[PDB]
């Protein structure tokens, strides 16, 4: 049986790009067994650190004590493993004694999988034992475990009125493309057309970039942060967040990230099982890859004073909601068997559902006011930017108690849609109006692959 | 015509990849025109640098003085841009005021690329976004990227030894006799034994890319010369080995001083950005590939933990493993270091192709003239170390020591195939110091895309 001739490149496929994400992250470490001795190390409270690249087959990490790992000196044990037919029944790296002035490998570990748990086995190389280590994964924790709502907003946020409204207002629009005449008009004797009655604003049908659907997109937001905002602080991002730092480069800034100690850290892709297409979208989405072929590229673009002139609020909110705005939920979406759209069991109500992925939990998420307040700004970069290329022809105007934009060359409407309160407990009617709708979550139901 | 229904991952493209590769680095920059100033800058002795990501469409990147953007405190200015609907025609990006307290941005830049026949140029207008006609313009020429030679001195004797006829000529037949061998007529063959260049043994010669190359002990003639030209070559300079192999750029987003520095290849060992080969798409993808940092992630690094990890080394006798790394990692290890030189052919022996500035990583007549060559081979060398403590730790006594032509080696056994390593004619010379003029006719005989270039194969 022949050797190969070259090398090519040999990128990670499905199954060693998984594993890297199974591995990569911090671990709490202990030894175990009569031998389980490191050099000036204890036995317990140990960390073990771990990173491969994105397509990665190569493995870093180091083993140190936790105040150690985010030191700035070098941490007394390096890992360099590789993961070539290595998966859940063995992984293997090598330990360097970093304080011993040599790169040859002191020790041989080889661990199994039982957020993730690895019982391992190392034996010393100066030796020709019974030595095992338990690592536990450690909780990515969740933005809530950091971006604290008060008590006042989150009541609001998580009220069952507010949640269904969020729902209906996005599925009236997002459906009405695809809805019969009669569920149209079932809508409209309840006072949930999505705008001006027999002349609805559709957010998805062909039109939906010239119709003004844009405009609903951009007023609702507006008016809901302006709402939030009046019983809390919620700064917008200024920037996207960056990608995490990899292990080789900042080893206690990689190491931080996974305390997401903002809130804004990436969680990380889960595998969605039986549902190949929708874990490989997702993982693109949530990865470094994206933040530099997609985001980045929207962040240049809606602050770009020529490229924004070119549209009308309407265009400007039409792009933005299609594209970065469904991406911007996925990409900091922490894991919720999704609920499905019309199902009202209590427990769904609850502040816990908080989940980026549906707009019934999404604005209970502390992420979700960051970045549409991000978006909401971008409205005053569009307003400078025709300031600059077309003086006067846009015009301020208070619209239901939020500073908006008079109709014009550049702003199809002026009737911007809130449902009802705009266009028409009974927290009944929309339940109705969401079963008449309806008869993956919710922002992954539009996924394309490349 | 319809909007898209959604956002897809949309990587660059090659065109996109390409131009980033063109921005990408440290810029020397002046403004120019009646109405040109920036806040707090001088109007001259600026520096750009730009960063866009291997697969990215998206422009980062800052401008301020030389002092100020390999400092600690942020730069002045910094570049926000992407690359949709770009080319050498039209970049844009806009400035963002970082002393302002807003990333509101001050400034939009548009500009033209041009190759130099510095290391390319961009040039355009920049107009005040504060205002409601002004000459505000600026030229930026990309800078050199330093060679290894420009960094790494080898000294006067050394120099004197690798450059010399004699020892280019030796190099280049040395691998092309046995790279070429199971290709080569039983009369080309026949004349090659006649001046004593067959590889190894007579009638039983080690071929290095044969059915059979892994078996036949070819390795150990492979990892033998090198340490014989490593051991020759430090005894005039100190040439330390590489302990580990050099990591990607770190990206401008995390570390900018770092970054900025890498493409001053101060320690010699940057790697040299790829170049566009004219007509040979499937090989300016392959070079494109190996410098990549998905390359030293998805091989390098693997190679770099295989060959110090005892249980891998311990099932492979010392010509398994020679074959092994000669064959992957070696030819990989040339090229991803390879700074750019039409390439020399094999049988153009013109005195210019004798200068020490021929010491292109592609071509053994000039490889061992680079100085990252002597790291990278003294790394392969020190692994053979690991090899023999991997059989003392699971084949004890199985492997012993024996010096050989002078040099530490590795006595036959169970895991040496042979105790007779090709150092050329000196060691198995069987015909009918080496003169130039004979080598020159090997190679003439077994000659009838560079060198290490020649076994590349895509995904
Ligand atoms: N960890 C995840 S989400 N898995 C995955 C699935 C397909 C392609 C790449 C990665
Ligand atoms: N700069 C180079 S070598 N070009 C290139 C070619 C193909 C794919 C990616 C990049
Ligand atoms: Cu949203
Ligand atoms: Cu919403
Ligand atoms: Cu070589
Ligand atoms: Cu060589």
């Amino acid at each position: 049986p022949q050797t190969p001739d070259e090398a090519s490149l040999d990128l990670a496929a499905t199954d060693g790009i998984r594993l890297g994400d199974r591995l990569r992250g911090l671990w709490d470490l202990r030894l175990v067994g009569g031998d389980a001795e490191l050099p000036g190390l204890p036995r317990e409270g140990l960390q073990l650190v771990l990173d491969v690249a994105p397509k990665g087959r190569g493995l870093i990490g180091y083993l140190d004590t936790p105040e150690r790992l985010l030191a700035a000196e070098p941490p007394r044990f390096r890992v360099l493993g590789d993961l070539l037919g290595a998966s859940s029944a063995s992984i293997r790296w090598r330990l360097v004694d970093q304080a011993s002035g040599s790169v040859a490998p002191t020790h041989d570990c080889s661990a199994v999988f039982d957020d993730g748990t690895l019982s391992g086995r190392i034996q010393r190389l100066e030796r020709s034992e019974d030595f095992r280590f338990v690592a536990v994964k450690r909780h990515f924790p969740l933005a809530h475990e950091r971006i604290v709502l008060n008590e006042k907003l989150l009541g609001w946020l998580v009220s069952p009125q507010h949640r269904l409204f969020h729902q209906l207002w996005h599925a009236s629009r997002d459906k009405w493309h695809r809805l019969s005449e009669k569920q149209r008009n079932a809508l409209r004797g309840v006072g949930w057309q999505p705008g001006p009655l027999d002349r609805e604003r559709d957010a998805r049908g062909p039109r939906k970039d010239r119709n003004a659907s844009g405009i609903d997109f951009f007023f609702m937001h507006r008016h809901m942060l302006h709402t939030a905002r009046s019983m809390q602080d919620l700064p917008s991002w200024e920037r996207l967040p960056r990608p995490v730092v990899p292990l080789e480069y900042d080893r206690p800034g990689f190491i931080r990230y996974f305390d997401n100690p903002d809130g804004f850290s990436v969680p990380p892709a889960w595998v969605a099982v039986d549902d190949d297409e929708y874990s490989e979208w997702l993982h693109g989405l949530k990865s470094a890859e994206a933040y530099h072929a997609n985001f980045l590229v929207w962040e240049s673009q809606y602050q770009d004073p020529a490229y924004l002139a070119k549209l009308t609020l309407g265009q400007f909110g039409s792009e933005l909601e299609l594209g970065m705005h469904d991406w911007l939920h996925m990409r900091w979406a922490s894991v919720t068997t999704d609920r499905f759209p019309a199902d009202f069991a209590p427990r769904w109500f609850r502040p816990e559902n908080d989940f980026l992925g549906d707009p019934f939990s999404s604005h209970v998420n502390p992420v979700f006011w960051s970045f549409h307040g991000w978006i909401d700004d971008r409205i005053e970069d569009w307003y400078r930017a025709h300031e600059r290329f077309h003086p006067g022809e846009v015009q301020r105007r208070e619209v239901e108690g939020i500073q908006w934009f008079a109709p014009g060359r550049w702003v199809e409407v002026g009737d911007p849609w809130l449902g009802p309160a705009t266009h028409g407990l009974d927290v009944e009617t929309m339940k109705l109006a969401l079963r008449i709708i309806f008869s993956r979550p919710w922002y992954a139901r539009n996924l394309k692959l490349a």
